[PDB]
C-alpha cells in the first residue's frame, strides 16, 4: 500500500501535461531497451521508418493509453486489488504481442526518471519509494497474465 498523498500529489503534477511526460518516459525506455521499438511498428502499419513510427498518432495513442493505466493505479492506490483482473488482461495482451515481462522493470526505471525530470528535488526519497511500491504492485498483477 503506497502512501496515497505522495502518489496523488506527484501524479497531479504529471497529469497537467500527460503526453509530454509520457514521451519523456518512452525516450528513456528506448535508450535502455532499443529492441522494444520494433514491436510498435505493427501498430504504425509501416516497417521502413522507426522515426516516423515514433512521431505517429498510433505511437501517441499508446502513450495516452499508458498514462490512463497509471492514472487508474493512482485512483486505486488505496486498494489495487480492484484492478487485479484488468492488469492480468493487460499482461496477457503484452505477452501476446511479444513483450517480455523483464521490459516492465525497465518501464519502472523510466517512470522514476520521468517523475524526477518533472519534479526535481520535490521527488523526495519517500515519493520515490511510494512510486516503486505502486509500480511493483502493478507489474506483479500484470505478471499473472504471462502464465
Ligand atoms: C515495455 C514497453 C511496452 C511495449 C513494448 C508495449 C507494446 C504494446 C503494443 C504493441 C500494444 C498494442 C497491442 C495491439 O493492439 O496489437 C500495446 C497496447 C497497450 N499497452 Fe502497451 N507496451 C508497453 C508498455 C506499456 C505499459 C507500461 C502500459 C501500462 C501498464 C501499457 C498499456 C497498454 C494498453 C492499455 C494497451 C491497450 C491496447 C488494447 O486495446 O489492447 N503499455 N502495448
Amino acid at each position: 500500500r503506497p502512501e496515497p498523498e505522495l502518489i496523488r500529489q506527484s501524479w497531479r503534477a504529471v497529469s497537467r501535461s500527460p503526453l509530454e511526460h509520457g514521451t519523456v518516459l518512452f525516450a528513456r525506455l528506448f535508450a535502455l531497451e532499443p529492441d522494444l521499438l520494433p514491436l510498435f511498428q505493427y501498430n504504425c502499419r509501416q516497417f521502413s521508418s522507426p522515426e516516423d513510427c515514433l512521431s505517429s498518432p498510433e505511437f501517441l495513442d499508446h502513450i495516452r493509453k499508458v498514462m490512463l493505466c497509471i492514472d487508474a493505479a493512482v485512483t486505486n492506490v488505496e486498494d489495487l486489488s480492484s484492478l487485479e483482473e484488468y492488469l492480468a488482461s493487460l499482461g496477457r495482451k503484452h505477452r501476446a504481442v511479444g513483450v517480455k515481462l523483464s521490459s516492465f522493470s525497465t518501464v519502472g526505471e523510466s517512470l522514476l526518471y520521468m517523475l524526477e525530470k518533472c519534479l526535481g528535488p520535490a521527488f523526495t526519497p519517500a515519493t520515490r519509494a511510494a512510486w516503486s511500491q505502486l509500480y511493483g504492485a502493478v507489474v506483479q498483477a500484470m505478471s499473472r497474465g504471462w502464465d
